[PDB]
């Protein structure tokens, strides 16, 4: 399949101008194969799309570059999983601001980079999270799976993954929405999250 991948396309939402993008396909969803999770260059959030079916994307290509394959310390990136950390980054004004989250996972297809989620933004995000350790920008601090979800606004979606160094938090795809949604099921921002 494509996964591991680099692709191309043109993205058209309605009769706005086509927009040309370039990623990384990140995996193809056991529950629901026709969902790849890409990371496009430059981007820090993990996309899905349903490249199969999704009239926006036009002129599908695969990319002759390859993916960079190729960790440089395992056993640091191994601890990092499941921490809460404070991440600092740079800001348009040349200061530096933080957000609090939770390492994920390692992911997939691209070694050096980590599933990472945030409490201010609670979608699933990518970080080369030893590059900014080493900086000092990262601070540690000491089944569901192919079942339908709906919450009241009805939107609707699906369970897709189930992050293993912490059960309770599982990853959903809405069908409105090309995010990835995490969510901790024990916490108020699940809620309102129903499953069948
Ligand atoms: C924008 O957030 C981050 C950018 C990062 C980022 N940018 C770079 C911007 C400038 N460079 C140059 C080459 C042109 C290219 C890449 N580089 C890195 N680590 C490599 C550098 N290191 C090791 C010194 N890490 C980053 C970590 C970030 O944020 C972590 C918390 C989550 N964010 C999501 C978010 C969304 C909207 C508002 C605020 C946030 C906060
Ligand atoms: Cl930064
Ligand atoms: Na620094
Ligand atoms: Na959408």
């Amino acid at each position: 399949n494509i996964v591991g991948c680099r692709i191309q396309h043109g993205w058209k939402e309605g009769n706005g101008p086509v927009t040309q993008w370039k990623g990384t396909v990140l995996d193809q969803v056991p529950v629901n194969p026709s969902l790849y999770l890409i990371k496009y260059d430059g981007f820090d959030c993990v996309y899905g799309l349903e490249l199969n079916k999704d009239e926006r994307v036009s002129a599908l290509e695969v990319l002759p570059d390859r993916v960079a394959t190729s960790i440089s310390d395992a056993h640091l990136a191994d601890t990092m999983i499941g921490k809460a950390v404070e991440h600092m980054f740079e800001t348009e004004d040349g200061s530096k601001d933080e957000w609090r989250g939770m390492v994920l996972a390692r992911a997939p297809v691209m070694n050096t980079w980590f599933y990472i989620t945030y409490e201010k933004d609670p979608v699933l995000y990518m970080y080369q999270l030893l590059d900014d350790y080493k900086e000092g920008d990262l601070r540690i601090m000491p089944s569901l799976v192919g079942k339908q979800v709906e919450y009241a606004k009805k939107r609707t979606g699906m369970v897709i993954h189930q992050v293993e160094a912490k059960p309770s938090v599982y990853f959903i795809k809405f069908d409105d929405d090309f995010h990835i949604y995490v969510y901790d099921l024990v916490k108020t921002s699940a809620e309102n999250l129903y499953f069948q």
